[PDB]
DNA sequence: CGTACGTGCGTTTAAGCGGTGCTAGAGCTGTCTACGACCAATTGAGCGGCCTCGGCACCGGGATTGTGAAAAAAAAAAGCTGCA
């Protein structure tokens, strides 16, 4: 014993986001644990229906069309479009570095 | 107390029905290869642990903000009649 396990969390990823959108503000314990609840959630919606998605029409495989279509599913209208535009945006960028 | 909404009637409308003809496209098969699993070697990002100091929570004691009472006033209204 004498160390405990890792725990793994978003927390420095979180904190990554909140340094660009907000330089100069922190935040507490219970308030990254909140963030941290979320993101979790919205992983467990999304791959969920990704994988309804893919068993639903008899693919073995979640692709990033399979994301994209349950983002369309699971977020309401301004935000699934602007989810979808970051999404796309990314998976480009990054075929782009090859 | 006033009428909206239920009831019942005569008239009008089109749903449903049974059928026929045409064709998009659902869904299957066979082929072929790009891509994802799986691997072993490599290494850097993120883990737990620990220290510091700055943000925030307390606290007190001063200023603003609404509420309720009481009063004035206004203003109505109520009770009652003159006079035409
Ligand atoms: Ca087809
Ligand atoms: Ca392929
Ligand atoms: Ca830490
Ligand atoms: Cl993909």
């Amino acid at each position: 014993k004498r160390k405990r396990s890792r725990k793994e969390s978003y927390s420095i990823y979180v904190y990554k986001v909140l340094k660009q959108v907000h330089p100069d503000t922190g935040i507490s314990s219970k308030a990254m644990g909140i963030m941290n609840s979320f993101v979790n959630d919205i992983f467990e919606r999304i791959a969920g229906e990704a994988s309804r998605l893919a068993h639903y029409n008899k693919r073995s495989t979640i692709t990033s069309r399979e994301i994209q279509t349950a983002v369309r599913l699971l977020l309401p209208g301004e935000l699934a479009k602007h989810a979808v535009s970051e999404g796309t945006k990314a998976v480009t960028k990054y075929t782009s570095a090859k």
